[PDB]
């Protein structure tokens, strides 16, 4: 039987699902950890102890407990990212799409969802793996992990809430795949982890963390990077927010044991209701419970590891979207509306600058402002909008990722960099928002191949071109098929720094993605804020 | 006679000079102060004691003791700036061109030479005033003042060497014009002072100084302004350079009397020969002995005075050239040469900005470098050269002037702003140097009118238009004749900030001359240097 598979933890029964006038096998909601429930909230995951009988792996599992975005109720553009399944702390499950008939020892890609480390689901419509698994004949795995305080509360010193456990949640799913993927046709020696936003930074953290390196072969990062200013926090700061979360619920605060114990008696949503109140500043693109640089998952500072070459040396394919930051301005900055062109007064631009670089002193705010303001036209509400759009995208995604791409490529065995700048013909968001953070995912996952979704012919062609790049890279370490006729995506090299546009037009090679702005973000401004 | 004039100090006898197939009157070498020699070296000028008989005022006077530029011996492009007659401390003379026949109470323009306060002469071929006085029917005066240590050695506290005496020289010539220009057909109620480089800052400094505000009606500043970073020093820095100048001549240093008595014993060129060894920094566009902010010529800081409106309220006309900095890099900065295009390596560019901003910490040099480097092309030697050229131009002339013009226009009674960017067809310097510091002077003074000088027909028109702009402004406060078909040079206003190009093509109006770079130079970099 194709759908009955005996794993190291027990038997599993999947389901035949249809894809594009064909079918493949799906195993949905396979447990890989013990439920982190009760006195195991905030604790490192423990391996799923084995079960008797047959797991019904035909339905998506629960979603992890997370903040639900209700800004625009019923709007598809926002709720495609919201939980589509009941929420529970019992969430550590994974999904598998296997081609039919089952391959022998074929390539495995493991999807890690974003959502800023406080949200995200493996069961979203847009992460439906059946299209990619079927089209590129790969075994496709959605893992899940604890987000928010449940996944990343960090009281360095405590063994009851040490931090990074949502990252260990993913490491443990990776280990599950290492021990079990062969039973589905997967080659555990040819496993590509990929992920977007917080998922891309996660990928980058498994590249960096020694405990994770040996559980996967290659790596893809989309709009995310380990060193992003939002992607981690120091031990002291994570202790602050953890204790501050307690104060916000009348938790006794003398000791970690008593603090932890209070927070474990709480209902999930009570933690979630106050989760955002622990941030140091009025922020945009900042999140309360993210990884901590602890000396265990992360041996030292992310930057010293990058200098020393202290990370996994492999091939990586990574990139960013044109307008990473627009979605965050819409939600968190004055002057932005989903229902107007969001032309931005000067006064609102000043406020958006403040909210966009939380940590900058006054001098740093003046530098940022100067760097992005056209002083022949400082009242042009569009240039003020796009300018602050660039600010958020450059500060939080593009420039952090270029720092990572340059540091990594000095030691890696091959880098491929892309600039995704197609705006979907069928987009539900306004034109000012541009190529939005997360909207390359639907092309990665083959959704433009569904005729009823009404993407254009050349959008289907772009999706197939992207899936193949991803898949060919996952098999071979190179997005291209060598000595084949299609134009060849070049290696990013230390010296020439090439990268490609990803869109419906023929390929274009460029060099030095956003150096001018990124020199500011990665070298000048850090020197400026450091000086006092 | 018409050439014999009884002044309040004695009779002078001028000479009849030809100009453009006509003739006018010239009174050369009229003395306006007592010769500041021996024991009156470094001291405030005293007014010329009256003489008996007829002063031969028919040949140019001596030039003040100055450093003579010898980098290009016999080369016309630099020789035209050097003394063209004997140098003497006995140099406090002025020259007057009067149209023939002698007008009744007409407009008076008093020229103030530049030269970084260490050099310059009233008697250069480009400062010949016969063309301007004849063509525009004005009475043209050119004064002189002590330069270098002789004029600006400052030991504040002392009345033997108090500083600024070169500015007082100018004032006393202005006062001589107020008292005797009526006898030459000049209207002492309608005197316009004008000058270039150090002369422009001098004009500007008289606007601010109270003891100078009544000796003229209105002001022209070319490529200089009072706040230029090379144009003044504190009393402490002046005293430091004065004591250090003594040290270089093993002068007694225990007291100002002892130090000054020692410096009055040395021959002029002994002082000159060490004058440059007192700068605090390896720098370009910096000069040893310049005006002091003493509390008396300037009652408070240049900035506070501009803020409180503590200056003369009238009409000013002012402007800059396109490539002010080129000349200073040629003489002082690596990779530059008079006989190559002077493509600049990244290395020489770094060395370049270090000499341009000698007062800057490392964060400041970084900011400058970030501000003028194209990081898509950081090794383009042309872009690096031009970049360095703009850094010197903007920092030393343009942006200092723009700060002055914005501050002045709040309180003034009318501002006119120019941007001179014609490159003379017969120029003897290389193309890379562009529109050079000082090279619109030949158009102000009508040199294109001389057929033998080999200008174009369109350069004569530009000079004729410039001269008429200058004269008309001096006579009325407005460069525009108020009917005059043409194209009217708009008033510069606080809000709209209009200026005009000066070149051979029809006048265009723009707004916010170099606002982008000047926000950096006037607002951000100073705040950075103060913060760190
Ligand atoms: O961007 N949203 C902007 C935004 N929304 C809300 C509505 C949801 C309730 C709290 N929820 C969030 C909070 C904060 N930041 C959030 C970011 C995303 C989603 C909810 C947030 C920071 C301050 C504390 C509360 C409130 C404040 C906001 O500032
Ligand atoms: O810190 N050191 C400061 C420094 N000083 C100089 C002046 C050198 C000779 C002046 N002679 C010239 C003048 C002018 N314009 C010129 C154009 C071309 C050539 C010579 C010119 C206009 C104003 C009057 C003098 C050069 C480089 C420096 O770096
Ligand atoms: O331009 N600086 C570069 C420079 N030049 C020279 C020319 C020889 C005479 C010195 N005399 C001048 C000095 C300076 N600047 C000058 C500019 C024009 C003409 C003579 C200068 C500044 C530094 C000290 C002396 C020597 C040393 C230099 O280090
Ligand atoms: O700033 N504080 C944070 C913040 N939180 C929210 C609430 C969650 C909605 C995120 N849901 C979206 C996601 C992504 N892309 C989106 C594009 C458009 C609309 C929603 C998107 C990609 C990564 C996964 C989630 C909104 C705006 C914010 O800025
Ligand atoms: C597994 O669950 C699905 C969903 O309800 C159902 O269709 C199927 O019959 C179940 N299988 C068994 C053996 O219970
Ligand atoms: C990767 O490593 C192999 C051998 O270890 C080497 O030959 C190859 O050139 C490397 N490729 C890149 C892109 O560094
Ligand atoms: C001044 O005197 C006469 C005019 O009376 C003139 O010709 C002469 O050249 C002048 N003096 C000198 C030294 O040139
Ligand atoms: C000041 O100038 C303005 C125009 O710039 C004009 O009203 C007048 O010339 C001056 N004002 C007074 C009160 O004299
Ligand atoms: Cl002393």
């Amino acid at each position: 039987s194709e759908l009955l598979v005996n794993t190291k933890s027990g038997k599993v029964m999947g389901t035949r699902v249809p894809v594009l006038s064909s079918h493949i096998s799906a195993f949905l909601g396979i447990p890989f950890a013990e439920p982190p429930v009760g006195n195991m909230r905030f604790r490192r995951p423990e391996p799923k102890k084995p079960w008797s009988g047959v797991w019904n792996a035909s339905t998506y599992p629960n979603n992890c407990q997370q903040y639900v975005d209700e800004q625009f109720p019923g709007f598809s553009g926002s709720e495609m990212w919201n939980p589509n399944r009941e929420m529970s702390e019992d969430c550590l499950y994974l999904n598998i799409w296997v081609p039919s008939p089952r391959p022998k020892s074929t390539t495995v890609m493991v999807w890690i969802y974003g959502g800023g480390f406080y949200s995200g689901s493996s069961t979203l419509d847009v992460y439906n793996g059946k299209y990619l698994a079927y089209t590129e004949e790969v075994v496709l795995v959605s893992l899940s992990y604890r987000v928010g305080a449940f996944g990343f509360l960090a009281l360095h010193g405590s063994q009851e809430a040490p931090g990074n456990v949502g990252l260990l949640d993913q490491r443990m799913a990776l280990q599950w795949v290492h021990d079990n993927i062969q039973f589905f046709g997967g080659d555990p020696k040819t496993v590509t982890i990929f992920g977007e936003s917080a998922g891309g930074a996660s990928v980058g953290m498994h590249i960096l963390s020694p405990g994770s390196r040996d559980l996967f072969r290659r790596a893809i990062l989309q709009s995310g990077s380990p060193n992003c200013p939002w992607a981690s926090v120091s031990v002291a700061e994570g202790r602050r927010r953890a204790v501050e979360l307690g104060r916000n619920l009348n938790c006794n605060l003398n000791s970690d044991e008593e603090l932890i114990h209070c927070l474990r008696e709480k209902k999930p949503q009570e933690l979630i209701d106050v989760e955002w109140n622990v941030l140091p500043f009025d922020s945009i693109f900042r999140f309360s419970f993210v990884p901590v640089i602890d000396g265990e998952f992360f041996p030292t500072s992310l930057e010293s590891m990058l200098n020393s070459g202290n990370f996994k040396k492999t091939q990586i394919l990574l990139g960013v979207n044109k307008d990473e930051g627009s979605f965050f301005l819409l939600y968190g900055a004055p002057g932005f509306s989903k229902d107007s062109e969001s032309k931005i007064s000067r006064e609102d631009f000043m406020s958006g600058v403040k909210l966009s670089v939380p940590h900058a002193n006054d001098l740093g705010l003046d530098a940022v402002t100067l760097q992005y303001t056209d002083w022949m036209d400082d009242n042009n509400g569009i240039k003020n909008r796009d300018g602050l759009d660039d600010i958020v995208g450059d500060h939080n995604v593009i420039c952090p990722l270029m720092h990572f791409v340059n540091k990594y490529t000095k030691f890696g065995n091959g880098t491929y960099l892309y600039f995704f700048n197609h705006r979907a013909s069928n987009l539900v968001w306004p034109e000012w928002m541009g190529v939005i953070h997360g909207y390359e995912i639907e092309f990665v996952f083959g959704l433009p191949l569904v005729k009823e979704l009404n993407y254009t012919a050349e959008e289907e062609a772009l999706s197939r071109r992207i899936m193949h790049y991803w898949a060919t890279f996952a098999k071979t370490g190179n997005p291209n098929e060598p000595h084949s006729q299609e134009s060849k995506w070049p290696l990013f090299t230390t010296k020439e720094q090439k990268f490609i546009d990803l869109n419906t037009e023929p390929m274009k090679v460029h060099q030095r993605l956003r150096v001018q702005m990124c020199v500011f973000w990665n070298q000048f401004l850090p020197k400026l804020l450091n000086a006092t």
